[PDB]
């Protein structure tokens, strides 16, 4: 029950921990589930593309099981419930930079960092484009480091403060 | 590749036609044509032209609903399209029967300001698709003279983008 | 002065820490104070019930005292204000969630722990809903005890770096 | 009941009604009735009937305010009710004298997407109470053919709930 | 990179670290640059007058040099735009402070702790005005020393977790 | 001034009038005027005056787009203003040639919740200055009998203030 982001509050008792994507959620892949601590982040971060697509998933399947009545589009059902789901200032501010010829999230692909052998993951953060096509990890390396950086920074506080 | 020794970078593509049940999913096929569909039965495409399918000078859209509508759901997504359109009444509408269909007359005299443009700026924010000269989007025009709106099949409609509900969620918003 | 979520500026010099509220502000209840760290908390979160109730409380006590005008309901002044004041997307979900017959916040009662001995408290969390009446403890269980074990972490962690 | 040892689960309840002299308060009786109230001395019934009270097919709104009105705050609630609504003219009105009235026609022919709906909607909305068969809410109907919306007196109107600004504040959020 | 408050990506990695604001952007002030972890609160805080100006600045000069267009205002792009950029309810609460007759930000000067002979900079906060003119420091003296202690703080608990 | 013994306490003023070339400002001479401007060259006054420049009785707005308009940003401001008050026809409007211009009639029998005040209270809001008797705002009134909104040029206009894009933005916002 450490999620928040969810519209239930019954999703984090079921799986172990962490949230899961089955495959039907995923193109040309597999299941895939990410860790407790970084999935919560979502809680509190008003500011990630990732997080507000992985609210509508959860929506979407709440939505499905929750409603018995013929699944037609109740139009009026997400005309309502968008405004509580979606941080408009993300759609936004991506509308924006395209408009700008700045490099933006289109909402496709997500890029994480996996610490081997534990399995630690990073919360995806959105793989931008321009021009027709997706950017290089070189234009971004600094980015991929500052993430990096920031789990092993993680990693070592929780190890002294659980020391101490 | 592995970051800082330890981290490698992994990737994942989100699935967002699993959200066809409750959502209307935006997706273009080039410049020409921009797909909004409903479910796994039904849509309506955008396309822009030099041609008309309606002779009307006048959009009988209150007697479309009047008239027993032929979806509440494509009904609600035409209305809010054209809702969205400050304004003016450059429209001509038919809604005779199942299929139903809305043009848009495109014309302009200097083109700034124009309701033709707002259709085109609405039409290009509705299916982002990857929007491909820097210049201005606030007074734009295309080449096209007309704007049509009409119901189709579920078919295609999938090239350089996929699926995608952000188009009509976005206009939501606005 | 460590209260932003407030109107005013003033409120906290006042009490000598925290947030209280009158026995006229609850329902068969004497007075209550929170500690202040758990009401600053108000300064961030902006997904908690609580937090948009205590300030609807702050700004109706500023409008009486500030307003020196026969006391009519300025109507223009709420339609105004609300937009400042009140998370809307707390108010869609929870109406999301009653139209999904899904458990739910009504504003009414807030479930908060208190340490035995050191009266140290969690900021209440919303008392949730459904059917027509209040869910037990035992369906959010788990949740209660999450809520314990967060606030015996930050003991401990604040013990350590005191230590230090 | 302590947790993990020592935590002691402890409760709070919120007096609302403390909050009427500056922002209205929504509290219900039961499914026929809901009341609205201002400061400590008027308000508002909604109320579910198969009777009328006007007579009229016509509402004289803007009169209302073109006489002096019989109080701003009470004019300013019953606006923004109706103004939620989307519309269709199915309203009659009488605001004559102090006590002010205003009744609408809940009619339909399927009553999928009438203004019927989005009164009955928008009434329950306004008073959630406790909303207590979990099927769509866009398309519904009730056995009531007529709501009407009317001045009354400070007295009872609080069964099954209590006081809250939740249900005003949220249309105008709306 | 460090930097997600920004319009494009690029802002961080020039300057060695922190955000600058030049001459032509101060009144009656030389270059001025502040810390990097301070202006990256920006990133997360919802709620700073000193964050959202900083923005429009940021949006101003990638309006001018990514839009070739000759420089006529483009109304429509500033009413497209504002919704992302700015953040209403700071704009409201000030507006509803005037009102009242309570000090408030009318976004003006801004005011901040140095730490002497290490250039340590909070992130600044609005200098509040009422009645015509600015409040003295004399009223707030409690939140500039709350902000000096903050600061301390900080500094002690990384100095505890670099030595673990 | 040193906090804890070693905290200095340092201001910072910005120069907003950088943002000139996006966005507009606002920025105010004195309590009967305003001004709104854009770029580097023109702007439009705001006065309160008990003088008219309209001897009509009617706004030919709509006529200001119809006739290529003298420049979108001003109209596209005068019409936010105009758009931003709740409405009643109590304006008058000229638009002809460069000099553009449109005179309110603040007009009033008991002057709560007339559209003067509308006006006047959009008239305050879109340019805060220092305000500056701890009244209601709701239903205010002043003793001007009109409003002037003109064209002009790019001089003077900043006493008591300094030019501030919030008024326009806050505009935007609601
Ligand atoms: C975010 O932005 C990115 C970057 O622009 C977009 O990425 C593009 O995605 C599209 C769709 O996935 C790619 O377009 C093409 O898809 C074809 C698959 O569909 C075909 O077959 C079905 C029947 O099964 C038909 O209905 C349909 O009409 C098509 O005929 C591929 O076959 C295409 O292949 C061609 O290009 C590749 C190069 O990538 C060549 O190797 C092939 O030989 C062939 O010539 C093609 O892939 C498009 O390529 C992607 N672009 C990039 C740069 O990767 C995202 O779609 C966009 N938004 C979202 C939500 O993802
Ligand atoms: C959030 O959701 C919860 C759960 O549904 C709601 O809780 C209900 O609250 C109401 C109001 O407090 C309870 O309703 C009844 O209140 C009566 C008090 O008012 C009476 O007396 C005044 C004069 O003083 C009259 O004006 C008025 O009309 C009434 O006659 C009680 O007397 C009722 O008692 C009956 O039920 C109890 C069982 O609870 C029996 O023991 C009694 O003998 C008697 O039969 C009754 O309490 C209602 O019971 C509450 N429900 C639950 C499950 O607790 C919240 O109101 C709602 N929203 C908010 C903001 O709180
Ligand atoms: C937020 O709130 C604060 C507090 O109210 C406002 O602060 C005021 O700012 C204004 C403008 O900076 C100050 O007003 C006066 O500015 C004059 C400068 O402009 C003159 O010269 C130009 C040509 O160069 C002309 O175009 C223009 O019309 C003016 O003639 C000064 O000359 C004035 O000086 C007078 O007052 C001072 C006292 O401060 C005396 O010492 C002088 O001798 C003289 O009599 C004056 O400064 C105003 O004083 C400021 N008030 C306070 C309390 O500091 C902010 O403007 C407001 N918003 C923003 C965004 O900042
Ligand atoms: C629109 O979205 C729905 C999902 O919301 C898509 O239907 C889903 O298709 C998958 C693969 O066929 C089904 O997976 C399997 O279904 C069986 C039977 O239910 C189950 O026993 C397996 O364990 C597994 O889940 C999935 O259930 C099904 N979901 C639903 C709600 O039907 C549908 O294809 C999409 N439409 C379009 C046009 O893309
Ligand atoms: C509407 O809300 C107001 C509160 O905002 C309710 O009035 C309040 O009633 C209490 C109890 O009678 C008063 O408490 C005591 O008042 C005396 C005199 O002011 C004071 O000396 C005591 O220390 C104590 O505060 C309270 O002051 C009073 N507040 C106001 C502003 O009048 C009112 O009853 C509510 N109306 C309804 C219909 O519920
Ligand atoms: C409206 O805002 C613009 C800034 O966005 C103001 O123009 C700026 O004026 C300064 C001082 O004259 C220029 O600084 C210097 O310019 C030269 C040549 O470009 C350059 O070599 C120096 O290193 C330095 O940057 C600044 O460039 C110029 N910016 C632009 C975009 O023109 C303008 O004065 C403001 N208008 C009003 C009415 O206040
Ligand atoms: C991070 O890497 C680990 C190690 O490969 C992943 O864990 C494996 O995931 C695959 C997924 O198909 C399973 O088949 C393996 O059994 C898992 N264990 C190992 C050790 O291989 C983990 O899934 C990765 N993280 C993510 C989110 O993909
Ligand atoms: C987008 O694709 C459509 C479909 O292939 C193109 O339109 C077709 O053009 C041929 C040749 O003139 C006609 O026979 C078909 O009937 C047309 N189909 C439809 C649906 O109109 C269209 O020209 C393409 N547009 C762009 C910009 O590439
Ligand atoms: C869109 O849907 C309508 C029906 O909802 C289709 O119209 C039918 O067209 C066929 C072929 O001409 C006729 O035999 C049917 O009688 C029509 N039905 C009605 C009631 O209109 C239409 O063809 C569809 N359009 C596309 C492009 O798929
Ligand atoms: C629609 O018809 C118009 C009018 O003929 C086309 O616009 C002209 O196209 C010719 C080339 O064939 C150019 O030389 C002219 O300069 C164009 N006119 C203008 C005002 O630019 C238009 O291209 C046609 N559109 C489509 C999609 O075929
Ligand atoms: C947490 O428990 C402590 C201990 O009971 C509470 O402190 C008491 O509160 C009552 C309230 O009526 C006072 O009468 C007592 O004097 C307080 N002291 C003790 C030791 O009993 C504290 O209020 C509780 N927390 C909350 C928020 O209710
Ligand atoms: C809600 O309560 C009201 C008030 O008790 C009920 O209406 C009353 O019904 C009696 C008997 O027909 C009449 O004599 C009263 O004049 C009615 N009062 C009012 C205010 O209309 C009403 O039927 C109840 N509704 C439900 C669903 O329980
Ligand atoms: C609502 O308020 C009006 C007055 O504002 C009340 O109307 C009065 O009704 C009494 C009884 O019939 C008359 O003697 C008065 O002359 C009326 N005054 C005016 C000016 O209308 C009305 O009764 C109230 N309604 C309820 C249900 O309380
Ligand atoms: C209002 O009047 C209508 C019409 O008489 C009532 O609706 C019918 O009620 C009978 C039972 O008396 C049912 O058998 C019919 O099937 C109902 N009609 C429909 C279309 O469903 C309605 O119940 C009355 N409403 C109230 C509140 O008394
Ligand atoms: C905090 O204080 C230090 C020390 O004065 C400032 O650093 C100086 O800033 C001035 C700005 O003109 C430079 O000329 C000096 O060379 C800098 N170094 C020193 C040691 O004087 C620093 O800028 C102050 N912080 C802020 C944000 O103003
Ligand atoms: C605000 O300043 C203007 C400009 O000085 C004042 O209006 C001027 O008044 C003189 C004397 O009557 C006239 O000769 C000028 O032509 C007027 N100028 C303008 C632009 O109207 C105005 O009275 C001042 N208002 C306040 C409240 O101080
Ligand atoms: C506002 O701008 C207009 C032009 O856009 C100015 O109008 C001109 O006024 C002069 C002086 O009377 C005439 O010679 C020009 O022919 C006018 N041009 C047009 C086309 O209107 C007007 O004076 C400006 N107002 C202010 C106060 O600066
Ligand atoms: C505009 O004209 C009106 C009408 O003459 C002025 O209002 C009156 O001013 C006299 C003083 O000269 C007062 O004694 C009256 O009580 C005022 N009338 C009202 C209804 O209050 C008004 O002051 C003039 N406005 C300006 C800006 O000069």
């Amino acid at each position: 029950g450490t999620f928040t982001w969810t519209l239930s509050d019954s999703e984090g008792k079921d799986t172990p921990g962490g949230y899961c994507l089955t495959r039907w959620m995923l193109i040309e892949a597999e299941l895939k589930c990410f860790g407790n601590t970084a999935v919560a982040k979502c809680n509190e971060k008003h500011d990630e593309e990732f997080c507000d697509m992985l609210r509508l998933f959860d929506f979407n399947k709440q939505a499905i099981q929750r409603l018995k009545a013929p699944a037609q589009m109740s139009i009026q059902l997400i005309n309502k419930a968008v405004n509580a789901l979606i941080n408009d200032q993300l759609i936004m501010k991506n509308h924006l930079r395209d408009i700008m010829c700045i490099p933006y999230c289109n909402y496709s692909k997500y890029w994480y960092l996996n610490h081997t052998t534990t399995g630690r993951t990073s919360l995806p953060k959105c793989w931008l484009v321009s021009n027709g096509s997706y950017l290089n990890e070189t234009h971004f390396s600094d980015d991929i480091e500052q993430q990096a950086d920031n789990m092993i920074t993680e990693m070592l506080q929780k190890e002294y403060m659980e020391r101490q």
